[PDB]
């Protein structure tokens, strides 16, 4: 059944609760962006209100094909009224069309959901700093103290100079970057660009890009193959079977690969700088793992909490198992006493 930390008291709405059939009480379903946890059971069959941003509305209706008359976009950064709820959708730092939702309840009680988010110091200067959040529905995936990671702006320019330069010394080297989602663009982007290519990838990526509303996108991306040297593949293909395989495909233009996988964290972020990263090579082929989060780290999460000052904390990731909704239990209280609200 629908869990509780998916519904939003005081109202008819839910957040994210896409897979339990019809939710008994439900008269309007909030989508916080396109990933397949979050959309999990949408098709064109739907025929309840889905709010959601502009973005995942232009995936939901060419890539899922719902239809039209059920899909409501709101802009960014502007007062809604909602069945009579007044909201507000924020940038959540994730992927593109990704938000946060205010909901101002009727009884006087402010409500924040965060979707899945990396939190951001910018976010102290929306339209949060205007007034107090009672309650927060927490993105907690990197909830523990072991999870760090460097800047996007840093890992970027990693990718960038280790590109170029190989590319450089090699002409007849390819690059790979694995993708299974919506997000990470600038990882692939950052790389083409500094090499004078396009991307390259299949009709089915091409269309989801082509939904996203980023800059000149015609400029940056292509679904002929040949005329590029950056291309995309599933983050499945991007091992030394699937590599080599590849390689075969492109018919002697390239002898070498240099191929990108931008993982979530991975515990060599314990140990290891961005500065020190190697990769995994075998032959001709070398494979980077790249700690590219769109996630909070710890310290990100707690510094956006500490400033907002929540009264009550409602988890949305890690909340299967007692030990893990414990230990997020005690962070929250390190907090809170910490800095005194
Ligand atoms: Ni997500």
């Amino acid at each position: 059944t629908c869990p509780f930390y998916k519904k939003i008291p005081g109202t008819g709405f839910t957040v994210d609760a896409f897979q339990y059939g019809v939710v008994e009480g439900c008269t309007a379903y909030f989508l916080t962006h396109f990933h397949s946890d979050h959309y999990a059971g949408l098709s064109k069959h739907f025929t309840f209100p889905v709010y959601c941003s502009e973005i995942t509305g232009n995936l939901l209706k060419n890539k899922l094909h719902v239809q039209e008359q059920y899909i409501h976009p709101l802009p960014l950064d502007t007062e809604c009224i909602v069945n009579g709820v007044k909201v507000v959708l924020l940038d959540a730092n994730h992927c593109p069309g990704a938000v946060m939702i205010l909901f101002y309840l009727p009884n006087g009680t402010v409500i924040l959901h965060t979707g899945d988010f990396r939190a951001d110091p910018s976010m102290e200067r929306s339209l949060l700093a205007d007034q107090k959040v009672h309650m927060l529905y927490l993105d907690t995936t990197y909830c523990s103290p072991e999870y760090t990671f460097p800047s996007q702006q840093e890992v970027i320019r990693f990718a960038i100079n280790t590109a170029f330069e190989a590319v450089t010394l090699n002409p007849h080297a390819l690059v790979v970057c694995g993708t299974y989602s919506i997000g990470k663009e600038k990882v692939f982007l950052a790389i083409a660009d500094v090499l004078g290519s396009k991307v390259g990838m299949s009709q089915e990526k091409y269309k989801t890009l082509q939904c996203l509303n980023i800059p000149e996108i015609n400029s940056l991306i292509t679904t002929d193959m040949c005329s590029s040297l950056v291309h995309l593949l599933p983050m499945m293909q991007i091992n030394f079977k699937g590599l080599q395989s590849h390689l075969k495909k492109c018919g002697g233009k390239y002898n070498q690969i240099l191929a990108f996988r931008p993982t979530g964290w991975t515990h060599s972020n314990k140990f290891t700088r961005i500065a020190d990263v190697i990769p995994q090579t075998k032959g001709n082929i070398s494979i980077y793992g790249i700690p590219y989060s769109e996630h909070s780290s710890y310290l990100e999460m707690k510094r956006f909490v500490q400033w907002l000052k929540p009264q009550k904390i409602i988890p949305t990731v890690n909340v299967g198992t007692w030990k893990s909704r414990s230990t997020m239990e005690k962070y929250f209280r390190e907090w809170k006493l910490e800095a005194g609200y």
